């Protein structure tokens, strides 16, 4: 009897009567033997009632479990809610919402458990939220939406939805129009000037602009860039990119970063806890690695794994770390070529697509356009003529290097790594044009940047 259940749980009888009358509830209640949870879709109710239910979910949920327990004493009673009123979604501060059904969204910082995965901490943007998982799975670095009921500053998870590593932008017609206008113009120059507006920093800006547009899950797509200049100006650039433009990211001063602050830490203590380090938290975005000079070997190995394979590994646990590495190094005084002044081993240095030797509209719009471009054009591909343009550049440059070496002129080799970098940069520029087709024009822009890097390195 519904009235008796309502009374028992301190609910107005009408709350429970209106709930049980819903199509969502009746259909799922009939399907409960299949182990499927009973479902209440709140949109199937009066808006003020939907709101009241969300506010008082700590009361409603066990009442519903009790109702289903009557129908099926056989199985674990599970209840799900759908169609949260908008104000209960993506809650930025959970504590005032005690007792309420809510969703949070953000990046998993940490997980812990023993035999079972039990607890998580989620960075929702302004705060870190503790979560009791109740059998629901996720892992450090994952972006998630979690539906649950708040109980004393902890979210008791009801469901977990995996999300893309970067936020979704769904532009309206006016914004879509702005996007199309930006695409038609010269977005590369616009982004380049936004990033690095100082005289002489044109190529540097273009490199960093295209790096932003390489922030995608597909492993072979991401660009890694090393800035070589004075500390102050390089730090301002890294902070600027991360603060104002990056879709997602983390800044570290490598000198202040322990290896496990960079990768992840696994702690054993009456159970286990796994906490994401910087590269994992930067999954799908920019990892800004400041002060790379004298980077210790273990740190270099970690960075190389993230750069080459898009993972970090701690104790046999591989975590996604699909970050574009934006590093900075302070060289110095030596009348040797600029690249000779970089104190980093040759093998590590070759993992960067580009080295930028310094000295030789609304950010809202710019950032939202980037987010849009990445999600909408994750995988542009060479056209036939672009492939020919790329192969031609490559063969022509290899011949030139051979010739220059034959003349006794020190020159950097042009290898498969350079071919790969040009292709990545060209794909990034095609994303910047909101295109799925990489064209000869994209190859040309990419090749000019690789050539500039190769030439300036030795000048």
């Amino acid at each position: 009897r519904i009235g008796e259940v309502a009374s028992r749980f301190g609910l107005p009888t009408r709350v429970l009567i209106e709930i049980v009358r819903t199509e969502s509830f009746q259909r799922s209640l009939a399907r409960v033997t299949s182990g499927k949870p009973v479902v209440l879709d709140l949109r199937e109710l009066d808006s003020d009632l939907a709101s009241w239910i969300a506010t008082h979910a700590r009361l409603v949920e066990p009442a519903l479990r009790e109702l289903v327990r009557t129908v099926a004493p056989d199985v674990e009673p599970r209840v799900r809610f759908r169609g949260l009123p908008h104000r209960f979604r993506r809650v930025e501060r959970i504590r005032p919402m005690d007792g309420a059904l809510i969703s949070i969204e953000g990046v998993v910082r940490e997980v812990r458990g023993a035999e079972r995965l039990e607890h998580a901490i989620v960075d929702t943007g302004s705060e870190l939220v503790a979560v009791r998982l109740h059998g629901h799975r996720l892992g450090p670095g994952l972006r998630v939406e979690i539906l649950g009921i708040v109980r004393s500053a902890t979210l008791d998870a009801l469901e977990v939805h995996k999300k893309d590593p970067i936020p979704e932008v769904h532009p309206d017609p006016a914004e879509l129009e702005e996007f199309r206008e930006l695409a038609d113009k010269d977005p590369l120059t616009t982004f380049a000037r936004a990033i690095a507006p100082l005289p002489g920093a044109e190529e540097v800006g273009k490199m960093l602009a295209l790096q932003l547009f390489s922030c995608v899950g597909k492993n072979s797509e991401r660009l890694h860039v090393l800035l070589a200049g004075y500390p102050v100006v390089c730090s301002e650039i890294l902070h600027h990119v991360l603060d104002h433009l990056a879709p997602r990211g983390v800044y570290v001063d490598l000198r202040r970063t322990e290896l496990t602050d960079l990768t992840a830490v696994l702690k054993e203590d009456r159970g286990w806890a796994l906490r994401a380090g910087a590269a994992v938290l930067a999954d799908g975005g920019i990892l800004a690695v400041d002060h790379l000079e004298g980077a210790p070997e273990p740190h270099r190995w970690a960075l190389m794994e993230a750069m080459d394979k898009g993972t970090v590994t701690v104790d046999g646990i591989a975590l996604n770390a699909r970050c574009a590495v934006l590093a900075a190094i302070n060289p110095g005084e030596p009348s040797d070529p600029p690249i000779a002044r970089i104190d980093l081993d040759q093998d590590f240095l070759s993992h960067f697509d580009l080295i930028a030797f310094l000295g030789v509209p609304s950010y809202t719009l710019l950032r939202r356009y980037l987010l849009y471009a990445i999600r909408e054009h994750p995988a542009p591909e060479l056209t036939e003529e672009a492939r020919k343009r790329l192969e031609h550049w490559y063969e022509t440059r290899r011949e030139e290097v051979e010739e220059r070496l034959g003349m006794g002129l020190p020159t950097l080799p042009v290898t498969r790594r350079q071919l790969e970098s040009v292709e990545r940069l060209a794909k990034a520029h095609a994303r910047m044009r909101l295109s799925d087709d990489v064209e000869p024009e994209d190859v040309d822009i990419a090749a000019e940047l690789v050539d500039w890097y190769l030439e300036t390195a030795m000048q």
